[PDB]
């Protein structure tokens, strides 16, 4: 007879979190690799000198 | 989402690590030549003496 605002906006609260489920999986995992990345240079420093000596 | 600040500052360090690469790899050869020349002088007396002489 009525209700039916508060049952589609839950659900499309509930369809949003899964939209924006594997952007924020990439983005996230994008992240985590950004860093490997900086911890793998500033011993660039180390091994650039080792190699020039 | 968020995460470049760490991403971009180790990879400014790496390209810089790069730009710094040729300038140290002349500034350095060029050390190493200037003792060559070091140690071909200090021997011009021996030749000068024995010329004169």
């Amino acid at each position: 007879f009525t209700l039916i605002e508060l049952m589609i906006v839950i659900a499309i609260v509930g369809i949003l979190a899964a939209v924006a489920l594997p952007a924020y999986q990439d983005y996230t995992a994008r992240a985590q690799v950004s860093e490997a990345i900086l911890l793998a240079e500033g011993q660039k420093s180390a091994v650039t000198e080792y190699y020039l000596n």
